[PDB]
């Protein structure tokens, strides 16, 4: 049945969990939740445990929590952040305040390691093959990440990756959002990973705007203003108005940008920083592109269950969303 809790204070923050997870130490305190690493005695691993910061305070936390909670208990991919357990001091449903997540203990961020060294070309094949691995998983569930960046994407010692949250976001975000395009697709991740795999190459920022017209400056500095076929799908007067009252620019040559990469990184980038969102390449489609020959196999790149997105259009009370949490957190399977 229920374990026992024990309670403890870590940086003005209260802690309430289960004997099994020892030795907990702060990681960090984002805005959404604190994270402590720990022992999990019952596996001899170390975990990180993550509490979720005022989950039922209004309808968006309560909704917020929701998500994330059948988010997490969806994915099961290698190169995406999963659950081990998820848990609540709580033993009912009108005491229920607190939601903890217990994930693999990862021992960095990509832009913890950007920062300090400047990556081989085969790293950058292996990071980058990671990332799309897990995007493919990502998107062949219909969820779009939006939030791809360094500092989103945990890696270990051994160069193993795992996108989470599924240096400025601004920077590796797809220019049809700072056009603010509410029609985007799957695609803009695409675009966020080509920031990144150039980042990787280069050891500098792509795109390093100061605000959204400044960051569109820059990425249109370097694949051109717009040709005709994009401007036809341009429904927004104002942004339409804009963009054709810029002086034209020509698409820079890559090769000479991104002169002493690997020229299969080169043709990748190309494809991937595509202006148009239609002609980018898919995360699938990238797998398969020659520059990850040494990891790429079909076989061995699986794509998701269905995922049911529909709770995203609800409009229910705090006590609703609440109790859908609850019933989540006590349905729970843990993996083999
Ligand atoms: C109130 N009693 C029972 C609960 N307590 C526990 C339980 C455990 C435990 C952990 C995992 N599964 C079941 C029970 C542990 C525990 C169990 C194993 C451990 C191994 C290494 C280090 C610390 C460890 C702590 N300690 N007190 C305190 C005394
Ligand atoms: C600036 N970035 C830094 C790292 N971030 C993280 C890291 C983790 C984490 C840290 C160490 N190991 C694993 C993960 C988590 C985190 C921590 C615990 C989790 C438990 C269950 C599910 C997801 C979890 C995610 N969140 N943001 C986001 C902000
Ligand atoms: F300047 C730009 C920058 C990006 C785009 C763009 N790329 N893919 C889709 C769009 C887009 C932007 C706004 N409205 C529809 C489509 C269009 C113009
Ligand atoms: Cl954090």
């Amino acid at each position: 049945e229920r374990p026992t809790f024990y309670r403890q204070e870590l940086n003005k923050t209260i802690w309430e969990v289960p004997e099994r997870y020892q030795n907990l130490s702060p990681v960090g305190s984002g805005a959404y939740g604190s994270v402590c690493a720990a022992f999990d005695t019952k596996t001899g691993l170390r975990v990180a445990v993550k509490k979720l910061s005022r989950p039922f305070q209004s309808i968006i936390h309560a909704k917020r929590t929701y998500r994330e909670l059948r988010l997490l208990k969806h994915m099961k991919h290698e190169n995406v952040i999963g659950l081990l357990d998820v848990f609540t001091p709580a033993r009912s449903l009108e005491e229920f305040n607190d939601v903890y997540l217990v994930t693999h203990l990862m021992g960095a961020d990509l832009n913890n390691i950007v920062k300090c060294q400047k990556l081989t070309d085969d790293h950058v094949q292996f990071l980058i093959y990671q990332i799309l691995r897990g995007l493919k998983y990502i998107h062949s569930a219909d969820i779009i990440h939006r939030d791809l960046k360094p500092s989103n994407l945990a890696v270990n010692e051994d160069c193993e990756l795992k996108i989470l949250d599924f240096v400025a976001t601004r920077w590796y975000r797809a220019p049809e959002i700072m056009l603010n395009w509410m029609h985007y697709n799957q695609t803009v991740d695409i675009w966020s990973v080509g920031c990144i795999m150039a980042e990787l190459l280069t050891g500098r920022t792509l795109f390093p705007g100061t605000d959204h017209i400044d960051q569109l400056k820059l990425i249109l500095r370097l694949v051109g203003t717009p040709g005709a076929e994009l401007l036809k799908k341009i429904s927004s007067e104002s942004a339409r108005n804009y963009i054709q009252s810029l002086t034209q620019m020509p698409k820079m040559n890559f090769a000479n940008v991104f002169i002493g990469a690997n020229p299969l990184a080169v043709d990748l980038l190309e494809k991937m920083l595509v202006l148009d969102s239609d002609k980018r390449i898919t995360a699938a489609q990238a797998l398969a592109h020659a520059y990850f020959a040494q990891y790429h196999d079909p076989d061995d790149e699986p794509v998701a269950d269905p995922y049911d997105q529909s709770f995203e259009s609800r409009d229910l009370l705090i006590d609703e969303w609440k109790s859908l949490t609850y019933d989540e957190v006590i349905s729970f399977v843990p993996p083999p």
